[PDB]
């Protein structure tokens, strides 16, 4: 809608953050009012997480890709924990640590870059240069309620600022013997703490969750189900009714209800086996009471509800077949559309993934720290398509020798390409299957 | 739901805990509660749990590989079992423990690792690092009531303190035999117990079953289902109505109930063929009271139910085709629903399966201790199309030479995929098949 | 549903089975209140227990693979009738005795490995080790009543506890002349009966029938469909009704019936041939009684009881197509339901068979007892596109030969693979077929 030059306000940065823990609720299905309506939160941000891959991070230094690809490794699911958990609540936190701990379980391995989790709740407040918005601080709080190896129980609240050239923590209760209270040097001169941002704005401080714009039609999901569900327990079934010459006689002979208002009172429910005749005077009349549907017009109000859900969360609709099973015919047909919304996904979070592969470069000399991410196949490229359009290129090529040998670049640059699409096995998330490939074949030699 | 960031409390992890017994009760359709209602239970487990077979631990030392692949082979149904239970009740515990105790039944095997399991309601709780939430100690406890090979009872209640330095064992009750009681020291400085987390979430201490979601759907699904039956049961069948003009001189004179009230307290019942004729007077008048649907509008609302059931467990169409006959028009068409929801599910739990493959690595020197994890093939791929894939390779290798000797690593590493492939059976669980047919090659050579 | 940590109780071994003569009397359709309902019980266990066929004992021992295999070609048989035995009750017991008894229909076979089957019914108790849960001592007890060779009648009250150092047995009543009174050494240090558990759980002492999750909804099922039929028995024929001047004159007019009351004492039912006419005064009236339908809503219940059992046992839906004629279009479709139901219930009896392997291998010095199991096809691979695939893969190897002699092993392994699925015939169960081949090539040379 128009608006004169002059009647707007001055720009406030959004420092609101999500319902954290309504989000998990209705992700869980626990909000008693949401429960009927938070049905469709699970499927959306499961079919969007699994359809986005993990980050491929290609580095053309050697040392850079063989850590890179070690990270991997280790982390890849929680990398996926952190794409979901940044979907559903918006924000999630991810710290990197760097422990040399000795422990039997990791005998080989001396020093581990530990893929930590802070759960959104954790950060009470981020620190943000006025200039240049890069994060300052991390005020980090939390209640580390913990059982002895014992019997005694342990209450702590923890909190402590994470800054880049150094970490301030104290504790206000039981000791905790991990931490070392008061101030410690960072190794490095930046927070270790990437802070993933789902659906992020430029006038917004925070991420946000995919639930939220579909919420409010949850909501009135919800609310017209369990109205409908209550109408049809109160109505759907017929209600017997007799128009009787005398009540009273009536309920006395035949189930020996003396005291009729007592039995009211006392919940008194009369036993039907269902097999019962009426045999009644010239005037008293039996009749069922019946309604043609007690629901009403709530159907087609639910219909058009979960059709506004889907078109909010732009979701392909094979995931939804259930009220559509017309859609499952071609689900080839629909995948372009989840290419692109997985597309469009991958952009918010790839830039958050280079700089957390550049962290953990710097934590563990290089030609190049700027990482270039790829991604798994939403769909996946046939290898038989692929294997010929090489041979093809092959004999194209080698033909009208003009050309020059710039043949041999494209010829090996498309032999990488399809040795890591076929090395890459489809059903098996990330390129963790890549690197192994390539262990086993230096080894074996 | 937006908030201002100034307005949360404090974060604190949850200690709460999946109810086991009504879990496993509704996935056996034992709970009065939930007998309708659970009946969509077993296939949403059952799919969930099969659709993914077990890890296939890779490693590239050859001893390494030769004790994974015979741990496989002696515990591949223990580990469908550990996804069965983790998938089930939300939270599965696996004790891997090494003994050396002979039996003639085992003439070869003087050593074995024993694949044993603890169930959820063995441990009472864990201890956690307040730092790394590592598990530092087991808090198990149960009563171990048995039969003593003579005629006599045992009754013991036995609770046992495991940790990594050792393990404690304490029994109130009758004596066991193979438990030496008090503090024993642990031969390996880690604890032998891995807590597998289904659904793992980083604010919660246990990992939350699949069933928890649709809990209250499977209960209004029993609601409507139980309401309905009880409806039809108490009406479906029409009740014929006789306008007579004395009742009681037709039931004396047709039936021989002298006395009616007596008749209806007793509960007694007329017997009837269906082939009757009605011979009436004219004042008197008999017609059926019939309802026009006793279930009156439940049919809709339970689509509603299993459609909303389907979306939380975002199970593929076709596990449940006998309410939607289309859905089995393409399985193929909904398959890649079904592997993006095992590459999503598969990621859960193969950090412990490293974890396990780390440790038994470790309980039984080796080059190295990082297992990187194959799995089953949800859609395997034609070995047919794998050929061509390889022949089409190779007659486009070999051409244009300038690429080099590159081309040999391709083809052998293709070479291995398509065994690899090829060799695991797909309709058998595991990679049995592969490690039969090398162990037979072997010493046929 | 969730629950705080410190409100769960000690856990306990479930001592409970299955009520295994309700079971063999709902398999065969037997008990009355179950009869109509019961109808799913025998295509559901039918169809599961043929589509897995036997155990395919695979050892790299010859000679071990040699008993092996005669071992199958023995009792394949009886495996099958292990299999639906444990599925029907849920717990079936095998035991294997030697015999080395002479009659003239074993001329050439001296000792015999005898398949003996044990109800489970015979087996009161099993003793467990609480430490290692192995079974220590199976008391067997049944009432052998039985005939002379003459004419006498036997009676004989029989209980043997079977341990793993001896088995003693005594019988109260007639004497028993196979059976030595008392106690007699075992030949070997392990009991000589396994135990094979259907649905076996952590929680649970015994195996489970599959029956047992969808017995209340074959209760639900059998109460609706006997309402049903006793509704329609009782009211489909329509009831003609007669509003005539005079009842009495008409009923001795037309049947000569003096005493309408003493004929309805006397069960007097009329004569109607069906082409009747009436001839009414003015003022009499004569109409039927006739309902839209007197079942109501009953066949709605029943077709969701049969979509609620089809989904508690997840049975693919060709099997019960009768309901569902669409899915009959392509069971091929159907067939990867049936592979993941059949590779999930595999998993649950082939450690079992691994101990009846190495079980008969120690019954009967070898390099190994460390059986692994094949199984037979679900649904059949083609001869056809395997054959292509060997000759696809021996055209593509042999050119760039690089590669090295590893493609002779890859081949070897790929015929070894096509002659086993070729030669085992798919119409036929078991691979009998396979070594009945061997032995007549090894015979005619």
């Amino acid at each position: 809608m128009r608006m004169s030059s002059g009647n707007i306000g001055v720009y406030k940065l959004d420092d609101s953050r999500v319902d954290y823990e309504l989000a998990r609720e209705l992700y869980q299905n626990k909000n008693a009012n949401y429960k009927l309506g938070s049905s469709f939160v699970r499927p959306i941000v499961n079919s969007t997480t699994g359809f986005m891959g993990v980050p491929h991070f290609q580095i053309e230094d050697e040392e850079a890709q063989y850590i890179l690809d070690e990270f991997v490794l280790d982390n890849t699911s929680k990398m996926l924990k952190t794409h979901t958990d940044s979907l559903k609540q918006g924000d999630c936190y991810i710290w990197i640590t760097r422990e040399e701990r000795e422990n039997p379980l990791y005998p080989d391995k001396k020093v581990r870059l530990i893929y930590n989790f802070i759960s959104p709740e954790e950060v009470k407040e981020i620190i943000l240069d006025p200039t240049t918005k890069e994060p300052i601080a991390y005020i980090l709080e939390s209640q580390n309620e913990w059982t002895d190896l014992g019997e005694n129980k342990r209450k702590a609240k923890v909190k402590q600022i994470i800054t880049a050239e150094s970490r301030f923590v104290e504790v206000e209760g039981d000791k905790i013997e991990g931490l070392e209270e008061g101030e410690t040097p960072n190794v490095w001169g930046f927070i270790p703490i990437i802070h993933f941002k789902n659906e992020a704005d430029e006038t917004l401080k925070y991420g946000q969750s995919d639930i939220e714009p579909i919420e409010p039609l949850l909501k009135a999901y919800h609310d017209v189900m369990l109205h409908a569900l209550k109408g049809s327990k109160m109505h759907s079934t017929p209600k017997l009714k007799l128009k009787l010459t005398d009540v009273a006689s009536f309920l006395a002979h035949n189930f020996g209800v003396e005291d009729p208002v007592k039995f009211a009172k006392e919940g008194g429910k009369i036993n039907l086996d269902g097999h019962e005749i009426l045999f009644l005077n010239k005037d008293e009349e039996a009749e069922f009471v019946e309604v043609k549907s007690a629901i009403g017009d709530a159907k087609e109000l639910l219909k058009l509800l979960f059709y506004c859900i889907v078109d909010v969360s732009e979701t392909p609709e094979f995931i939804f077949g259930v009220h559509t099973p017309s859609a499952l015919a071609s689900v080839k047909e629909q995948m372009p559309i989840m290419v692109n919304k997985i597309r469009r996904k991958r952009e918010q979070f790839t830039n958050s993934w280079q700089l957390l592969a550049r962290m953990v470069l710097i934590m563990s000399k290089y030609s190049s720290y700027d990482v270039t991410i790829g991604w798994d196949e939403v769909n996946p490229r046939d290898d038989k398509e692929l294997a010929e359009t090489l041979e093809k290129v092959c004999c194209a090529l080698d033909k009208a020798l003009e050309g020059g040998f710039i043949s041999e670049e494209s010829t090996v640059n498309f032999l990488a390409q399809y040795i890591d699409t076929m090395s890459n096995y489809i059903s098996d998330d990330g390129e963790r299957e890549g690197e192994r490939e390539k262990i086993i074949k230096t080894k074996m030699l």
